[PDB]
């Protein structure tokens, strides 16, 4: 039996969520969400209504990546899905897809850009990032678009990883245009944000591409040989082959007064060599998170299957692939 769905219109927009849902109230804007309160838990929530999900085949994939990673994620400091509905009776009708999680205080980039923190804090605040990465990259799943701005963070400090400039948190492979890139990439933007949160300041605010590498090669040097010679396009390697040789800078000149525990886990994490580039599970047990670090409580993702990424479908199909998975939807234990 469906439940009970109350249509209205918010803003832009029409909205259409069983009676469960009350006191919708925009939060901003892919889509846009509203803050309710969700009368069957007591709690505060997330209601995104994706805009246009099933416009074109590539928002119809999307919809579906979306959908399915979100039903994928359960662990504490990864957003996971509360509900998911659409107001369709049947697949004929299916239009609409929203998506329900927990209402979450303020992203990152909020509490740096009022204050600084104290090294407890950033301690705490990228443990758990850490904690959330190791269980994603566990899944093969790689977050790529990591930055303050996607780091949910509530009064009690507890943090999530969510999906809502870039290229200032960017591994610099991936500023190279790199195909081949590693689940590290992350690893890299933790170390930007990180830095940011322990100096107050972008780490590497870049104007563009290649002023974002000239940033980011003024502090960790130009490649030596060993790098270089893992480079496979020749322009990308003559790019930064005839640029002047810089040489490494010393962290702790950089980061000067910070806690030396944290300089050198930048020191691991901001290496410009993927292969060499420290790891989520390697990151946790830095002597930095000695009051954090629990092995038997930071747990791996079940596998993840994402074998539709290398598919090319209609856009019908995309949407009865979305449609099962609405229905198949067994929402999270309560208690
Ligand atoms: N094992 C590795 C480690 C780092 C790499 C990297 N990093 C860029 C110097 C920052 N870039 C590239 C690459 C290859 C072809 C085209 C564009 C980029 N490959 C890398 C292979
Ligand atoms: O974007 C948010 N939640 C959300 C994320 C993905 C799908 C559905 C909802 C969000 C917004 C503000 C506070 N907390 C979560």
């Amino acid at each position: 039996e469906r439940p009970t769905f109350y249509r209205q219109e918010l803003n832009k927009t029409i909205w259409e969520v069983p009676e469960r849902y009350q006191n919708l109230s925009p939060v901003g804007s892919y889509g846009s969400v509203c803050a309710a309160f969700d009368t069957k838990t007591g709690l505060r929530v997330a209601v995104k209504k994706l805009s246009r999900p099933f416009q074109s085949i590539i928002h119809a994939k999307r919809t579906y990546r979306e959908l399915r990673l979100l039903k994928h994620m359960k662990h504490e400091n990864v957003i996971g899905l509360l509900d998911v509905f659409t107001p369709a009776r049947s697949l004929e009708e299916f239009n609409d897809v929203y998506l329900v999680t927990h209402l979450m205080g303020a992203d990152l980039n909020n509490i740096v850009k009022c204050q600084k923190l104290t090294d407890d804090h950033v301690q705490f605040l990228i443990y758990q990032i850490l904690r959330g990465l190791k269980y994603i990259h566990s899944a093969d799943i790689i977050h790529r678009d990591l930055k303050p701005s996607n780091l949910a963070v509530n009064e009690d400090c507890e943090l999530k990883i969510l999906d809502f400039a870039t290229r200032w948190y960017r591994a610099p492979e991936i500023m190279l245009n790199w195909m081949h890139y590693n689940q590290t990439v992350d690893i890299w933007s933790v170390g930007c944000i990180m830095a940011e949160l322990l100096t107050g300041r972008t780490l590497f605010p870049g104007t563009d591409h290649i002023d974002q590498l000239k940033l980011i090669l003024r502090l960790v040097g130009t490649p030596g040989a060993e790098l270089l010679k893992k480079i496979s396009s020749e322009s990308a390697r003559n790019y930064i082959q005839s640029l002047t040789q810089m040489p490494k800078m010393n962290f702790a000149n950089v980061f000067i007064g910070a806690n030396p525990l944290a300089v050198d886990l930048l020191e691991k994490m901001l290496v410009l060599d993927s292969d060499k580039r420290i790891t989520a599970a390697q990151a946790l047990a830095h002597a930095y998170f000695a009051q954090y670090h629990d092995p038997d409580d930071e747990p791996v993702a079940d596998p993840y299957d994402q074998s539709f990424e290398s598919r090319d479908l209609l856009i019908d199909e995309w949407k009865s692939l979305t449609y099962d998975e609405v229905i198949s939807f067994v929402p999270p234990p309560l208690d």
